């Protein structure tokens, strides 16, 4: 929040993911209960998700205006803001809501490749190394990452919540447990790192419950009212976070699958002394997770949030101009909404701000004010490519 | 919807959503009271973020309703030239259109059309007088004075003076006007300008409009008119000024039929056409003046919105619907006012088919409505073609 004297914000790039969506229904076979209905088809952005993106867009507009990047009440000059989303409905819609919330009444288009419904290679977290050595090390890293996690209590709580014993996947079986199930990881070329087993089942169930919570469903219709404490949410979130960490937090997988994004960021921020002053990239949680590991971010902890890359969350890269020393500096923040802010659709203003956490690259150590030298930042980006 | 009816074309007449009041130093709002107006997150005259959110909810509801009637396939973007969005070239109207379109068709490439000169009025949405004859100006002012004479606003003026502390206001400290009950109103009906009024009518309308917008924005109750509005009857008494302001300016048939002539002309062209590659869904975003003049020009029957103290509310939209009777091979017209209640506006409630927006079936005097809210298409175009003439 503190800006040293003489510092002028010059450039900003935001790495974002799709907002609150309808789950793509594992969900039916894992429970006898009836899942509550959604207003939108599965995989599409919900109206609440668009509203949450609008609020975040307005806050980002207020913050940018406070730092002199754009003038509040006037549309920025043409080509000042560049919005780029993956060619999926939820990513394009997320970008549209954010841009309209940030610059209502301006003519700022959301760029995307023509083939809608297909992944854009820039946002496609697929493996591009076809060598056998890569796949062996990648799978080993995923299993090593999963080995650190203790998910037995999470599986037990999930089985109790969904009544797993009476589910279609359990009939004809005397004992039916996800605790003893085996997880098999995959690291195939031109495909995303995946996993089969109880990890995927638990991730899908807890993700569905998380989306129900943020959507604003009555509490008795969120996991059928079975989640009764914050600790239970924390125990269940281990499954979602463990799924994400195993697949995209291993450094071997992350440096390969996130290569197009790091290349785009290095091109758009470092070797871009030309022009886009505000860049908004709308991808997926996988892109953010792999990017965080690829750039060797230090570990961080979000407040009032049990996810690592939650909806509405954005990684804001900020190039600042130190006027006294005539040098550029880099400051990176995670600007996100708390669980309460998401569920309640709280308005975000400078007085009632979104949550902010200063991030740090292992290669770009931050000072007491969260800034690090721009040359070390470009060095890290060039070493990652 | 009777069996065999297929919705073929839809035009929605809308206004700008919740905006920030213009309360600078020289403003009517500042001069009318000594109290401090609560500050807004947006510059004056700009659309508020909550207002955009309200349009988003209304946009999603309209998408759900349109899908329910088979106009568009839910979750899929309509063909390119299917949706045409056209707004007045102002920030609040264009932003309102952008929020509605994104809420209705998230992820589609549907642009909001507007003339290039932003900050200036679009002739289609500009309710200015296009008749330069003096006789027209004479009759226009006479009709406005006659319409206002019918209204009883004494209790409204007194309550407003008490609420705003008008006696200690700048408009009385330095301008020598100090009462809204005894104040004089002067109407204007000049060529190439909007019908206007000066006096307590304009002051009261601006003050009550600010209080209503404060309510919809979600300000704490003590910051809505400084906490002085304490009952729904007081809201009704204050709303009398706003309704009287709108009626005096735009309920004269001559003035309304003239200032709204470009808008009625567009609606008649965009609705009666069954042409190839024509837009099936039209969204026109103007101002409450446009809706008021349109209501009088087409000779709408009186209507009552419920759970709403306004006649042309912020979120409300007039949805013209051309339906095709497949059994009888005839076209029919059904007009509805789709709006949000005051609670829905203030609370920013989501609008779904399960929890819908408010709907009221409207009726044209020249197109009598049947038991199902439909009227024949030929009578509707007849009314429209006579109004454009
Ligand atoms: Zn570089």
């Amino acid at each position: 929040q503190t800006v040293p004297e003489g510092y002028q914000l010059q450039q900003v790039l935001m790495m974002s993911r799709d907002n609150l969506r309808a789950p793509l229904a594992v969900l039916e076979q894992s429970t006898p209960n009836k899942w509550p209905e959604w207003d939108v088809p599965g995989g599409q952005l919900t109206t609440k998700g668009g509203v949450l993106e609008v609020y975040m867009g307005h806050y980002m507009r207020e913050w940018l205006a406070e730092q002199g990047m754009v003038k509040s009440g006037e549309c920025p000059p043409p080509y000042t803001v560049y919005a780029y989303a993956n060619s999926l409905q939820r990513t394009v819609a997320t970008a549209q809501f954010f841009i309209t919330g940030a610059f209502p009444g301006c003519d700022i288009p959301v760029h995307h490749q023509e083939k809608m419904g297909t992944m854009d290679p820039t946002f496609n977290p697929v493996i591009t190394d076809d060598s056998a050595a890569f796949s062996e090390q990648a799978v080993a890293a995923m299993e090593k990452e999963l080995s650190k996690l203790q998910l037995t209590d999470s599986y037990q709580l999930l089985e109790k919540i969904v009544n797993y014993k009476d589910s279609p996947a359990c009939k004809e079986k005397q004992q039916c447990s996800l605790v003893d199930g085996k997880n098999t990881f995959s690291a195939k070329y031109q495909q995303e790192p995946g996993v089969s087993g109880p990890l995927k089942v638990g991730n899908s169930l807890v993700d569905a419950f998380t989306l129900q919570y943020y959507e604003g469903f009555p509490m008795d219709q969120v996991a059928w009212g079975e989640i009764k404490s914050d600790q239970q949410w924390k125990v269940l979130s281990k499954l979602k976070n463990g799924y994400q960490d195993s697949l995209f937090t291993s450094p071997e997988v992350a440096r390969n699958v996130a290569k197009p994004l790091v290349s785009y960021i290095d091109k758009a921020l470092v070797t871009d002394r030309t022009a886009p002053k505000i860049t908004v990239l709308v991808g997926h949680d996988s892109n953010i997770a792999s990017l965080l590991t690829a750039l060797d971010f230090k570990p961080y902890q979000l407040h009032d949030q049990n996810e690592r890359t939650p909806i509405g969350g954005k990684i804001v890269f900020q190039r600042w101009h130190d006027s006294k020393a005539n040098r550029d500096l880099m400051k990176i923040e995670y600007v996100y909404q708390s669980a309460e802010q998401l569920r309640n659709a709280d308005a975000l203003t400078l007085q009632a701000p979104a949550q902010r956490v200063t991030l740090e690259l292992s290669g770009c150590p931050i000072d007491a004010d969260g800034f690090c030298p721009m040359d070390k930042f470009d060095s890290v980006l060039n070493e990652a490519v």
